RNA sequence: GCCUGGAGCGC
DNA sequence: AGGCGCTCCAGGC
């Protein structure tokens, strides 16, 4: 008849105003224009689907007793037809008996069983979730959304190509896309899998807001954006990351642009559009968004500030057509990211801050710390105050705009550097969810979707969607450490994905483990692979295919970064599978399964520790899935043969679980459980090797210890692991420490190294014992004093100062700025030497002969007692 | 040691 | 807006 193709990226549903309809936004190829343009496809008539569970025996709801008559499918039909449909207003519907499996948390529901499937328009009323009757004890699917029913039934798993048959035109345009179309029923949409992903339109932006002179509004005075119209998600980022860009500045209401501004620009030839009013600016922006038509908008702290601000201002200034910031034509703007995630429907939002938190560790995720760590460059800062003063001289405004441009360019580079977009696609293509959601973070949901697809495809009824804490079960086993320094090589054996393998090994699934604190029994080896095991099995196969492809030759060179990305996404998925089992709010929550996994975990660890011991080998440490062996040897080649020897022995015990040589140490300083320092062997040629320092858990790697303490401690660590004689070392450490103590007293240590960082678990206002907590105290100051406001998740930087108020150190906390700018404030040198440096060095040198607590305190110039 | 509150490393 | 195990600090009993 007729058909068109399109690559979908995002989906949206308005249950309240447009039930039974799902809007899909993506890309269509236009041959005439030789480029892809945005497209919106409206899918209608996605019907509610219910599953009524027939009773074994008919019940009288008044007496609560069987009536002697057994139940047949027809009984359910009739009760629904006569008493249910009527009472709740359902004119039409289709029904049909179907067989469905079940394996979830509602008791008295058979593993397999017949059900009365009832399908009817989403426009007619929704039944109560607890609805019961004379012929049925429960009904599933009452609250299932259309998006879920559509994605599950059509087997759509993340962005991909769709074939839409019998497309229809619309009276009037419903979206801001270049092409629109409508499908009358969902079975008109099909997935096609042998066509590559089209490149997207990416737009990175940043803005500068300014607090208004009189009262408290935060106006947008400048916006910068970088853009690229052909950004592949299946290959390396384009160089450069953008092709075009634009800048728009405005002025608050008390200020006036510096004289000659327009002219100063005409000269420099900068694409800076100078707008008279904030409202004009906003409108300029919204139009570029509408004209550029990005598929993805990337920024920093978008969901935490920028986006909400942009929307509020758009409303106050009554800027024209706010819904263009999204892809669907809408009238009313919802607020508070709910109203936000909805505000941009059709366009994916990538917030680098969120993406960084999921990909790397830092002491803070502010743009400057990310730029430093990720891009390795310094990023200037502009305090909200200095802004106005910049409106007096043109060269200053131009600097401000240029800065904003630099910010958007950094955000774009970070996004490129972390490979966020390509990873997100692979992740979404695996979980089978929605990419804008994958980008918002939250693993539980990617997990839900993956399982929902798995169970749907295997004929199971699935759970209805339902409408730090203290541990709820046993975790991993942590062997007791034989603290101390070692000179002989150390063997580190590791299991490859213990948890995921445990799950396949012992066939642990919702469909195989009987369950009701009490670890359930493993299933009988006779039963077939459970649904969950098969899913992990698949991830493991695909990851093997990929690593094998990577070993290939005469290959397209860029393909290797691609395989590497998919490989990691396949790993992240499999591992999250476990953690979801243990999440109380997960749609597929199942503590029993989780706990059974960690159990066989501990068990296997011990049988392993024991076995290495029966081989007359010393086992000095072990954490959840690893075993550290002290060979007492000095012959590297022999060490390896030993490892491979133990290896062969353990791997002989299982069908899928495998242990391997994760490495070898030349020297190791084991302080406590989950805390050590070591020199790692990196073989080269002829049995030779180089050595690299690796730290784990020591205060040195934490963010809640100033750099002064961390740098000193690392020094001591380098010494300790060295080749020098024990005495050479002990001397060097003393030499150094005493120096540090002086440098601290004389004031030669940079004010930066005294900074301590801590992240707030709650919003600074939700802390009762406030005052006694440094970071929280400092956060309140910052919030109540200036612009941006610290909130849960944010890391606060501070330093202890001499107030001259005789309060404990924990009550004399200030911001680095509050220190250098204020005079009566001065670094509490005493605190840092005794409460920072000393503690760290003390705990590191504990197993060291020659070094002691009182001995260290004197070197720094402290009274031993 | 424990308790209360608060940190974030480890797998 | 996936888990649990193991230190560290401030303060007081
Ligand atoms: C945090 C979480 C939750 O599943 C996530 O998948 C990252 C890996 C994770 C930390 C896991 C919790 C259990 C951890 C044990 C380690 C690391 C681990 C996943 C399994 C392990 O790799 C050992 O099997």
């Amino acid at each position: 008849e007729q058909v068109f193709h399109f690559y979908w990226l995002d989906a949206y549903e308005d249950q309240y105003n447009q039930p039974g309809v799902v809007f899909l936004f993506g890309k269509v190829w236009i041959e005439s224009a030789e480029t892809h343009v945005s497209c919106c496809v409206m899918v209608k008539n996605i019907e509610r689907t219910l599953y009524f569970l027939p009773r074994e025996m008919k019940i009288d709801l008044n007496t609560g007793k069987e009536t002697g008559t057994p139940i047949s499918m027809k009984d359910v039909y009739e009760e629904f037809d006569e008493k249910i449909a009527t009472k709740y207003k359902i004119m039409k519907f289709k029904s049909k008996p179907v067989e469905k499996n079940y394996a979830f948390e509602i008791p008295d529901v058979p593993e397999k069983s017949e059900y009365l499937e009832v399908k009817y328009s989403a426009e007619m009323p929704q039944l109560p979730q607890d609805l019961k009757g004379e012929t049925f004890s429960h009904v599933f699917g009452t609250n299932t959304s259309s998006l879920e029913l559509f994605l599950m039934n059509r087997k759509i798993k993340g962005p991909c190509w769709l074939e839409v048959k019998s497309p229809q035109l619309l009276n009037q345009p419903v979206s801001w896309c270049k092409a629109e179309a409508m499908a009358l029923k969902p079975d008109l949409v099909n997935v096609i899998k042998d066509v590559s992903p089209p490149p997207l339109v990416v737009m990175a932006f940043s803005m500068k807001t300014m607090q208004n002179a009189k009262n408290h509004q935060n106006e947008i005075i400048a916006m910068a954006a970088l853009v690229h119209h052909s950004f592949a998600l299946d290959k390396a980022a384009p160089k450069p990351p953008f092709q075009s860009h634009f800048c728009v500045v405005s002025k608050p209401k008390d200020c006036i642009f510096p004289y000659a501004f327009k002219e100063v620009i005409e000269k420099k030839n900068v694409k800076v559009e100078v707008a008279a009013t904030e409202r004009t600016l906003l409108g300029f922006f919204l139009a570029k968004v509408h004209k550029i038509d990005p598929d993805i908008i990337v920024g920093h702290n978008i969901y935490g500030f920028e986006l909400e601000v942009l929307l509020q201002r758009i409303n106050v200034c009554k800027a024209p057509h706010w819904s263009k910031i999204g892809r669907l034509k809408r009238s009313n703007m919802p607020k508070l990211g709910f109203g936000e995630r909805n505000a941009t429907c059709g366009r994916m939002i990538c917030d680098v801050e969120i993406s960084a938190k999921e990909l790397i560790r830092c002491k803070s995720y502010h743009l400057s710390e990310l730029v430093q760590q990720i891009l390795k460059t310094e990023r200037v800062v502009i305090p909200m105050e200095n802004i106005q003063n910049m409106y007096s001289e043109s060269s200053q405004l131009l600097y401000l705009l240029e800065h904003t441009w630099k910010d958007a360019k950094f955000i774009l580079q970070i996004m490129c550097e972390l490979n966020v977009l390509p990873l997100a696609l692979q992740i979404t293509n695996i979980a089978g969810n929605i990419m804008s959601r994958t980008l918002m973070g939250g693993r539980s949901e990617r997990n839900e979707f993956l399982l929902l697809h798995a169970f749907y495809e295997n004929n199971y009824i699935v759970p209805d969607k339902q409408i730090r804490k203290k541990a709820a079960y046993a975790g991993g086993l942590v062997l007791d450490p034989k603290v101390g320094f070692y000179d002989k090589f150390i063997l580190l054996l590791d299991f490859n994905s213990l948890y995921p393998s445990i799950i396949q090994e012992f066939n642990i699934c919702f469909t195989t483990v009987q369950r009701v604190e009490q670890i359930p029994e493993l299933p009988d080896p006779s039963l077939e692979m459970g649904i969950l095991p098969r899913e992990i099995r698949k991830l493991v196969e695909r990851r093997k295919q990929v690593k094998q492809l990577m070993k290939q030759q005469d290959l397209n060179p860029d393909l290797i970064l691609q395989y590497d990305i998919r490989q990691k996404a396949l790993k992240l998925t499999a591992n999250s599978m476990y953690g979801c089992l243990g999440f109380s709010y997960s749609r597929f929550y199942a503590k029993p399964l989780a706990a059974l996994v960690t159990y066989k975990g501990r068990e296997i660890l011990m049988h392993t520790k024991e076995m290495v011991q029966k081989m007359n080998l010393e086992v000095i440490y072990g954490d959840t899935d690893s075993i550290m062996i002290n060979t007492n040897s000095t012959n590297l080649e022999e060490v390896f043969k030993l490892g491979n020897k133990v290896k062969s022995e353990v791997n002989k015990l299982y069908k899928l679980l495998e242990i391997d040589i994760d490495g070898v140490f030349k020297s190791l300083l084991l302080l406590k459980k989950k805390k050590y320092a070591a020199l790692v062997v990196e073989p080269t040629s002829d049995g030779n090797y180089v050595t690299k320092q690796e730290l784990k858990g020591l205060d040195i790697v934490r963010r809640d210890w100033c750099d002064l303490a961390k740098d000193t401690g690392n020094f001591v660590i380098g010494q300790i692991l060295s080749d020098q004689s024990r005495d050479t070392i002990v001397e060097n450490i003393q030499k150094r420490l005493i120096e540090i103590g002086e440098n601290v007293l004389n004031g030669s240590v940079p004010v930066s190294q005294f900074e301590i960082n801590k992240a707030l678990t709650k919003d600074p206002q939700d802390y009762p014992d406030k005052k006694s907590l440094p970071h929280v105290h400092v956060a309140l100051w910052i919030n109540s004093q200036g612009g941006r406001k610290v909130k849960a998740g944010d890391t606060v930087s501070y330093v202890i100062c001499q107030d001259g108020s005789n309060l404990t150190a924990s009550q004399r906390a200030y911001a680095p700025e509050q220190l250098q700018k204020q005079d009566n404030l001065t670094i509490d040198t005493q605190y840092y030497l005794a409460q920072q440096i000393h503690p760290v060095v003390a705990r590191i040198c504990e197993p060291i002969d020659g070094i002691d607590a009182v001995l260290i305190a004197t070197w720094l110039g402290l009274d031993p007692t």
